[PDB]
């Protein structure tokens, strides 16, 4: 399928050098992608595209979609249940809200928990070869998106805006980041199924 080939480029091609050295999500430079699941929760789709219209109307009939990436220890609660805003910390780094990378090798970082957590299950290796680990390619609503560079902590998305743009600085963030405050505002569209490879 050439709909799995683009994913598996995506994921693939946005793979970054982390300042941690490899610490949070592993030493690689290419993954192994073993599967890529189509994610066919039509109660959760209704959702999306009902708050993906009300959106547009708010912002010049554009939805600002984008396909970003999002790792987690309960991808199979959200692809199930839905992303949810409600266990969203207010200790983040733009606050309460749930975030996504245009970068898998930073969603890879999250996995496992923050920081990579004790790693896999398993063996207790946040740079495991042998351990299978799932992300998130999802389609998320961004709408007008609010730019910012340093810390923010947000309850809920700017007066006027329907999300928050992390963008890189020199003192701040390495790479981008995307956070929603509504969980209806992401879709989980592919399951992926991979492995960190050996460099
Ligand atoms: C839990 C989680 N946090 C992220 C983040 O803080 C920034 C960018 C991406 C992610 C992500 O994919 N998952
Ligand atoms: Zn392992």
């Amino acid at each position: 399928d050439k709909e799995f080939q683009s994913v598996e480029e995506e994921m693939q091609s946005t793979v970054r050098e982390h300042r941690d050295g490899g610490h949070a999500g592993g030493i690689f430079n290419r993954y192994n992608i073993l599967k890529i699941q189509k994610v066919c929760n039509k109660k959760l789709w209704e959702r999306y595209t009902h708050r993906r219209k009300e959106v547009s109307e708010e912002n010049h009939n554009h939805a600002n979609e984008r396909m970003l990436f999002h790792g987690s220890p309960f991808v199979n609660a959200i692809i199930h249940k839905g992303f949810d805003e409600r266990h969203a910390y207010i200790g983040g780094m733009f606050g309460a809200g749930i975030y996504f990378a245009e970068n898998s090798s930073k969603s890879n970082q999250y996995v496992y928990g923050i920081g990579g957590g004790t790693g896999c299950p398993v063996h207790k290796d946040r740079s495991c070869y042998i351990c299978h680990r799932q992300l998130l390619f999802c389609r998320v609503t961004l709408g007008k998106s609010f730019l910012q560079f340093s810390a923010m902590k947000m309850a809920h998305s700017p007066p006027g805006h329907h999300s928050v743009t992390g963008r890189p600085s020199v003192n701040g963030l390495a790479l981008a980041e995307y956070v929603i405050y509504r969980g209806e505002q992401a879709y989980p569209e592919y399951l992926i199924t991979y492995q960190i490879m050996r460099p």
